[PDB]
């Protein structure tokens, strides 16, 4: 099965499978990225890596992202290794400079969803948040990364910890192969890590660090809106906080459900 981020399946031992993909930096969702490998597809790829594997996935689990890869003036390996694990697989992202991201991929069996959420009262969530923002403009000055015109944003509102942006599609429909397009993924993080930059009085543009779970219930292609909320607890030792977000059609109906997601600087 093609898919952008899974090119071969590559020789490994002892109940590992693992696979490949070479990226040489004219890709879409790198040129639209600074170069920079979005947070956001390696999830994706580790998806499409157990999809690959005749799995079946429910979520992820505490994933975490290490080392930055940029790839601009050569082309570069990125190897993925699924090794058995209690809820599934362990997933290990790496190549020759290093480790990339870590996590869990959640099957199916035995059930470990939590159950959907209830379907968002929108209406309530625009009332309840006062500030209207340029997205666009307040994000870009920030540094963030991915190219506005490229993302789902269409408008943006918060209060002083909560937030919601509506969204609209590209007119091109993404490479149909992606479950979750990193353009889209981008769009549903962005609102959570506006909200960690002005909780906190900064400006500096955060990365995805740790994230506790994503949740996969329907296409998320059928997003209307993203409602981002600091979460309950923030992580243990944590100077950063973190949030929770949810993709939602424009029903309410919960597509996607980031829980526990923490962004941090970089140098």
């Amino acid at each position: 099965q093609r898919h952008p981020l899974v090119h071969r399946e590559v020789a490994d031992a002892e109940g590992r499978r693992a696979f490949a993909a070479v990226f040489d930096g004219a890709e879409p969702f790198l040129m639209d990225h600074e170069q920079l490998f979005p947070a956001v597809a390696y999830l994706e790829m580790a998806r499409a890596a157990a999809e690959a594997a005749d799995l079946s996935i429910a979520g992820i689990r505490n994933a975490l992202w290490i080392s930055p890869l940029v790839i601009r003036d050569r082309a570069c390996e990125l190897r993925v290794v699924l090794s058995d694990a209690e809820s599934g697989r362990a997933y290990e992202v790496s190549s020759s400079r290093g480790v990339h991201a870590r996590g869990l991929l959640v099957f199916d069996e035995p059930p470990a969803q939590p159950a959907r959420p209830p379907a968002l009262d929108i209406e309530a969530v625009r009332t309840r948040c006062a500030i209207e923002v340029d997205a666009r403009t307040r994000n870009e000055a920030m540094g963030m990364p991915a190219s506005y015109d490229k993302l789902w944003i269409a408008s943006l509102v918060h209060s002083d910890h909560e937030a919601l942006a509506s969204l609209q599609a590209p007119s091109a429909p993404g490479d149909e192969a992606f479950l979750l397009d990193p353009n889209l993924g981008n769009s549903v993080l962005v609102p959570a890590i506006f909200l960690s930059l002005i909780q906190d009085g900064e400006r500096e543009w955060r990365f995805p660090y740790t994230l506790e779970a994503l949740w996969i219930y329907s296409d998320p292609r059928r997003g209307a809106y993203v409602h981002a909320r600091r979460a309950a607890e923030d992580g243990q030792a944590a100077r950063f906080g973190r949030y929770d977000v949810d993709l939602v059609d424009a029903s309410g109906n919960c597509l996607m459900a980031f829980r526990g997601l923490t962004a941090v600087p970089a140098a």
